[PDB]
DNA sequence: GCTACAAAAGGGCA
DNA sequence: TGCCCTTTTGTAGC
């Protein structure tokens, strides 16, 4: 499962879940003390919880969006106490549809990175210029993931649905990782 | 408290 | 149109 013998820790989970109901946000944003909105700025109420430490962008529509969360799980689960929370407030919401939309993670290789190598040996896949951001940004295509590479040796991957792509695009970079490794 | 990256949802505006 | 808007999170040099 995991060859390099190093597990990608998840950091941030982004979901979606429809409540198949439209709402008064307005309301909502009376109603509630843990809500935020200025439809001039943004057209969602801003709305946090505790546990599992997250924050919902909920709109008119009866769509939602879930960010923070550090599993699938959690996120999945922060989602349904929105919704009750909504449910609380007078309107018929329901679960729709909800599904993980970004799955964010990040490890660490204990080795420097020869960043200007990795990328050199990868053109096709990176994009390196330290004068605007100090780490390279690696397009993978098996999976289609995102890699932040720091020299570091510090590694953050974004992009992903599944969590196993999250590993495989780690895995599939390790041995790279490793050919650059900074003597 | 910006550079950079991924992703969703919506109003607004070239 | 599409591209901002906003939010989250890791990373790191400015």
């Amino acid at each position: 499962k995991h060859p390099s013998g190093i597990v990608p820790t998840l950091q941030n989970i982004v979901s979606t879940v429809n409540l198949d109901c439209k709402l008064d946000l307005k309301a909502i944003a009376l109603q509630a003390r843990n809500a935020e909105y200025n439809p001039k700025r943004f057209a969602a109420v801003i709305m946090r919880i505790r546990e599992p430490k997250t924050t919902a962008l909920i709109f008119a529509s009866g769509k939602m969006v879930c960010t923070g969360a550090k599993s699938e799980d959690f996120s999945k689960m922060a989602a349904r106490k929105y919704a009750r929370i909504v449910q609380k407030l007078g309107f018929p919401a329901k679960f729709k549809d909800f599904k993980i939309q970004n799955i964010v993670g990040s490890c660490d290789v204990k080795f420097p990175i020869r960043l200007e190598g990795l990328a050199y040996s990868h053109a096709a896949f990176s994009s390196y210029e330290p004068e605007l951001f100090p780490g390279l940004i690696y397009r993978m295509k098996v999976p289609k993931i995102v890699l932040l590479i720091f020299v570091s040796g510090k590694i953050v991957i974004t992009g992903a649905k599944m969590r196993d792509e999250t590993y495989k695009a780690f895995e599939n970079i390790y041995p790279v990782l490793s050919e650059f490794r900074k003597i």
